């Protein structure tokens, strides 16, 4: 772990909100209570990727810098009717953070989104 951690933000204060709306995001444990996918707000603050439970809330989940990652979609992640709604961003240290988003559309417009920016 760091020695500092991040600062919590609320999610109605966050600077410089690129693009920002609730997503599924993959539970990395193989073993849990509730559903594989869950729902987090998420913001784009710069290059900070942030996640909340909620669009109100007053700290994050958590955040990752996304400079040097990858991004692509993903029809492989769920089998379900949202397969086509699936995309990923992948770390320079192979962590992956996988979500789902309302349609194939929305999934499209972040990939795009973080696309153009790395680079």
């Amino acid at each position: 772990r760091a020695s500092v951690g991040s600062p919590g933000i609320p999610a109605q204060d966050l600077p410089f909100v690129i693009k920002a709306g609730y997503l599924e995001k993959r539970r990395k444990d193989h073993s849990f209570l509730g559903f594989e996918w869950q729902k987090r707000w998420c913001a784009l603050s710069k290059t900070v990727f942030y996640y909340y439970g909620s669009d109100k809330d007053k700290q994050q989940k958590g955040e990752f810098a996304i400079d040097g990652y990858d991004v692509r979609m993903n029809n492989t992640l769920r089998k379900d009717g949202k397969k086509d709604c699936c995309f990923e961003i992948c770390a320079p240290d192979k962590r992956i953070y996988q979500f789902t988003a309302a349609s194939p559309k929305d999934a499209e417009e972040w990939v795009q989104q973080l696309k153009f920016i790395l680079q």
